[PDB]
């Protein structure tokens, strides 16, 4: 369970992040992607692309980090009270999408990189921290769902 003071400092760096949502979702899909290529593979929509190059010149990867992180946001926004965002999120990402638990950490690292890279003012390490727990929050609670549908391994 995330303080008072946590959620606040996870919300201030976010309140960041909604100044540019397209340019933060490119660089979290691209870190995603090039730190752990077998997530790129999950993507019939993106695994055309080879170089980081095509990556950022894809308008369609653009349009998706910004719907990755629009729902991310609305996630954070309920301070843990996000049962019926993730209802749907881990149905998707379980049955149809067939994400592992895994690659929920791995994308939480490249959110926490490039939050820490484009706002290290409001990212020190106790924001850090805080983001830390706010994205395990999310992970433990999509894993439960999960593991409810069988899928958690
Ligand atoms: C912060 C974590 C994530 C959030 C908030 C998120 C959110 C979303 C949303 C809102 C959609 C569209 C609606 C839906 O299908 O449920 C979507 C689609 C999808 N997501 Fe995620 N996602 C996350 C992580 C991941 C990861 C780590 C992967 C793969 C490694 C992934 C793979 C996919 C795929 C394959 C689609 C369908 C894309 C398409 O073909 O249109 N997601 N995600």
């Amino acid at each position: 369970v995330l303080s008072e003071g946590e959620w606040q400092l996870v919300l201030h760096v976010w309140a960041k992040v909604e100044a540019d949502v397209a340019g933060h979702g490119q660089d979290i899909l691209i870190r995603l992607f090039k730190s752990h290529p077998e997530t790129l593979e999950k993507f019939d929509r993106f695994k055309h692309l080879k170089t980081e190059a095509e990556m950022k010149a894809s308008e369609d990867l653009k349009k998706h980090g910004v719907t990755v992180l629009t729902a991310l946001g609305a996630i954070l926004k309920k301070k843990g009270h996000h049962e019926a965002e993730l209802k749907p999120l881990a149905q998707s990402h379980a049955t149809k999408h067939k994400i592992p638990i895994k690659y929920l950490e791995f994308i939480s690292e490249a959110i926490i990189h490039v939050l820490h890279s484009r706002h290290p003012g409001d990212f020190g390490a106790d924001a850090q921290g805080a983001m830390n727990k706010a994205l395990e929050l999310f992970r433990k609670d999509i894993a439960a769902k999960y593991k409810e549908l069988g899928y958690q391994g």
